[PDB]
């Protein structure tokens, strides 16, 4: 049983905690955030988009009990000052959004701190970046800091990989139509990151925004390095997203071939569907990516093809499911 | 002064009426819908997304007065039974969504009916389809039924045209991230048109849906016939939309060239901006299409280019502005 | 007991879902205005209530749910539905269009159904049941009964508890309520002539009428004529809350009021002290969930106004009550 | 009179907009926590209140509005803002963080401060056209009260003057605001409800408006209490008051009394409007006669009265009325 610590008990932190309850041999013994146990316990119990917690939660001194079992809560602002080892913690899920680099994540690793760190976000080009079931084979267990990549990367990767392996990808442009997130303002106001679009009311607008997922795909699928770019449209749903990829391929294809190739690539991480679903239908799913064969296009004009492939993801639970798969596997080979 | 009738006093019908108040050559003397004048007057006065009506509205017997001037209201379900001529109406705006074809729209044209019809939607391949300032020159005035095209078509057309004229378009795929509309269900329920996605709660989902705008662009820009296809993602804003086009071109280009070409093509119908705006910023605009230079991409990989161009539109007011431009012009030249 | 659903809508579909976990009641026929593919899809996927717990496969003239076939018809007139063909004794009338004794009775003819449960208020000549508040008024001989409204099932146990413990003189109710299918998605002509329900339901606070308080006498006779109220419809797709401001026959404290509600708690009436919000009550099985955090007792110059507040999922809370009433009725029929 | 804005937020920016159409009041300095580009962009484009009516051009250390330069600073501490450099006599304190006499007084600084929120019991609290007569101009710190107080006050006052109020309970069905989280997360103020996704929930929350009404209408002191239900609209609110009165009344009498009390601050309507219809209005409070109830049971009456307000523009309109008047008598 590997003992895990969560830094940043936010959307990803709390959902990771929920999934970990059904993973034998991984257990959370410590949570660090910037608030009291009552706030954190309440947010675990009740969840607007992901439903009521499946179990009991009872606030205690310095923490809370989940199904009888105590979990320590601290409010330490600096990772360097978190004494993870006190609670037996070997691996930290770094889920704050503020320490997503090798140098900053490593602050968790000190005397009486943690041994290893999994960043719940892109962590820079000097940190191994893992999409479970696409490139988790790059791990040997000696790594001190790893990255679970982004929500959009975990969605895009198996879809793009399948295209590459089957047909060959020349280039592609991606658009993600994406749920609003906590880095957007609830109402028009000064954005601390200087983004004039994330400054705007997130639940009342279509909001264009940048994403590096397509550009950084090379870190996950080397052979696609430099081939993909993209962007996002943030829209008023509180969770649930979809990724469209328009690509040129090395082989002529049909819609049926493309869909069949995706179905053949399906596994625990990459789902396949032919039902005409909408975003609420993918909230809480455990696939990292859910290919939607109903949205496939292959456009042939004067012998030239553009291919459109589309995959759903719950930017919350889909990512978290992938994250916990990567955490479990990493813990077992550490 | 050409007298106009509105069939379907809905989102497009009511907004068209609003714009017509500031058009000298044209006036609405009759509205036909499926309800009483009180309902229609209230909906004209108060508008969730487009604001309070600029003027006075007072309910009367068989109609209502707008700034003193009476407008007749009928509730006739069948276009054949609407006596448009009684109120001097020559041209009907067919805005119900139920008579969007040549055969069905022509029902307005009978003895004591109207002379001509403008469909506020695609109207089939046998009806001239107009995007104002892109192909309104195809009109000679002898037409009995014309189409103002769709919201997405009026957005896409000047953007695509500019790409064609400057660089040449080989092919392209379009996605419109689009406001929910009245053909979607407020909550999950049986959809009358058999669409399993429009059956879903429109203000609580990202909803994929089909659109023929890209496929039917040939009707507006003949040289793009067969070159474009696309689809929609309907999302929870009550109005305001954006169209992304990913295309291959006949010339190698840069981002700066593409943006400069759009700016050079700008007019009353096609706007240009470099401000990082969001959808609420385009609600109520009078451009049919507002090109956003901040979203342009030109991706070069192994010498091959994909070009991404993006334009905003208020599916309500942008379209309506184009519609009324087309109506005004058509009314001037009508024979 | 074999059951038929007329109107496979929000309440119809959710009732079907709950019935899967009720032994001895089963749905053998659905009637609506569409094809089986539309209905099966809507059962499988649900924006506010989640993916269906089971398998659904479309067939000719119906669909299979966990292997078991359910017939689908598209008959517009209740008189023309041959319920008896599929063994149906009791019809859930869930369309919203036949909510009266005379209209509901159209289901009852020779190869039709025997009995009808209207999923809405059904008039003063139809017994109106809020399960665990007045289901004892049923003897099983009734041909048409009413499961009341969402707001009535929320209000009733809360008001009853006030009456039994302290005595109610009078009260005014406000329900802050999810938007529903009778509102327009965007501003447009409303078929019922309501100038407020004509407005975009997911983009406005929309005042609207409700008869729940006024009709409470049908459920709790001793409160007849004592309560009135209204609604504010707001942009959540499901989930509602009922506030009642009342004068009572006894002086009280906040703690007494809350303790009385807790003592009245059962399968239909829940009690909570957690500061929850509407998403937390989506899908609950209580008809009414009293929220002790929102209680007020205001004393000014010796006079008291008492505020009590209860949550309800206008969808699942009501449906849970409806199916409790259906199950019980079916047992004693 | 030259004015400074501390906190260029929803109220700050909207106050700036209204001030453009007030002769003899002018904003020469803005202080916030960001660069001029961010502030200029937020002035230009507004999700709920529309595009700015004029030109805005970013400059070094500020921006130009219709040609006229406005200085922007990013000073976190009010004590360190050199307001006097830009001629500023009166500061609109609109951050939400300095809403007390001691904290507001921290403002070569300014002479006087108007807090855009309740400011404590030792600060004069003004609802324009209800109690602005309490000002003599010698005050250093004043309060424009809250959005809900400006809505409730003229409605309650009218009830008191006409019929007499014994007691009442208020519910405001209120737009979500910036103090709520966009998605479920730790709330810095310790509020377990404001922690929740504001645009995806009905969220109960406290409000002191009813309890503090005594500061505006002394004769109602101790008579009113209430609470809020925050709901998913980005602006626009409504206040319901259920009250017992000293006189027996009818619905028609109550409505007629409200109509008779109508002025620039207190509007009257009989149209069955919804919240989008009141976005951007200039009334502090808009009485809705369609929602009135008078319930008589065994000779005893409960009276329900309801008024709309744009928590943003209705409040701001009142705030700028109070600012203008205060500036003139200072
Ligand atoms: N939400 C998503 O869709 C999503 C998907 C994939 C990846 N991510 C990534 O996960 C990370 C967190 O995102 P989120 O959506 O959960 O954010 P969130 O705001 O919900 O949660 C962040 C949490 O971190 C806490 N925090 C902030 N600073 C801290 C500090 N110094 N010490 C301890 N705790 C601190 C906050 O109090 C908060 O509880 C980010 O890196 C984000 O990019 C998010
Ligand atoms: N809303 C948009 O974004 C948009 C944009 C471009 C084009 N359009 C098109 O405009 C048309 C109307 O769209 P809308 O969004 O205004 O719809 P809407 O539903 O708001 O209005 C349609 C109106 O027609 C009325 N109606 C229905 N059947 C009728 C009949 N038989 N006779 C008379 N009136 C009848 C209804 O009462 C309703 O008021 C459609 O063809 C639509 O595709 C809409
Ligand atoms: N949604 C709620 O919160 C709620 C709560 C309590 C009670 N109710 C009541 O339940 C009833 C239905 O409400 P809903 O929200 O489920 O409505 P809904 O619109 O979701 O469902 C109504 C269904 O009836 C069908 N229908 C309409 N006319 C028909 C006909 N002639 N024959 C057969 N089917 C027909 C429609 O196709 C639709 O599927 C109403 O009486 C309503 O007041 C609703
Ligand atoms: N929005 C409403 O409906 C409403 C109505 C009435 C009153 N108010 C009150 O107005 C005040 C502001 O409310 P808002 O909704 O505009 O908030 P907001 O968050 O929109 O604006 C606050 C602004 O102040 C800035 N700020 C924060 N700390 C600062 C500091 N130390 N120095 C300088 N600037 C700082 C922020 O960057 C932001 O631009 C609060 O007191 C609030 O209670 C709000
Ligand atoms: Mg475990
Ligand atoms: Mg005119
Ligand atoms: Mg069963
Ligand atoms: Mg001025």
């Amino acid at each position: 049983v590997v003992k895990v610590g969560i830094n940043g008990f936010g959307r990803i932190g709390r959902l990771a905690f929920r999934r970990i309850q059904n993973v034998e041999g991984v257990e959370v013994t410590r949570i660090n955030d910037l608030t009291d146990p009552n706030m954190l316990a309440h947010l675990l119990k009740y969840d607007t988009t992901q439903g009521r917690f499946d179990g009991t939660v009872e606030v205690k001194e310095g923490g809370f009990e989940v199904n009888g079992q105590f979990v320590k809560v601290s409010a330490e602002r600096e990772p360097a000052n978190i004494d993870w080892a006190t609670d037996g913690v070997e691996i930290v899920l770094e889920a704050t959004g503020f320490f997503a680099s090798k140098e900053k994540a490593e602050q968790h690793i000190h005397e009486n701190g943690a041994k290893k760190v999994v960043i719940t976000a892109p962590g820079g080009n000097d940190v191994k970046t893992v999409v479970f079931n696409t490139n988790h084979d790059i791990l040997d267990g000696t790594e001190t800091v790893i990255s679970g990549a982004s929500c959009t990367t975990n969605c895009l990767a198996p879809m793009a990989k399948a295209l590459q392996d089957n047909f060959g990808v020349k280039q592609g442009l991606m658009t993600t139509i994406h749920a609003y997130t906590g880095d957007q303002m609830i109402l028009d106001g000064p954005h601390r990151g200087g983004d004039l679009r994330r400054a705007r009311a997130g639940a009342a607008n279509i909001v264009p925004n940048s994403t590096g997922a397509a550009k950084a795909i090379g870190l996950v699928i080397p052979e696609l390095n430099g081939k993909l770019d993209g962007a996002a449209q943030r829209v008023p749903v509180p969770t649930g997203s979809v990724t469209e990829l328009v690509a040129t391929l090395e082989k002529d294809v049909t819609v049926e071939e493309v869909n069949a190739a995706m179905k053949a690539a399906a596994n625990d991480s990459y789902g396949y569907t032919e039902d005409p679903i909408v975003s609420s239908d993918i909230v809480g799913i455990s696939y990292g990516s859910l290919f939607d064969a109903t949205q496939t296009k292959v456009q042939t004009v004067d012998g030239n093809q553009l291919v459109k492939v589309v995959s759903w993801y719950d930017n919350e639970m889909s990512y978290t499911s992938q994250l916990v798969r990567t955490l479990e596997y990493f813990a077992k080979i550490a």
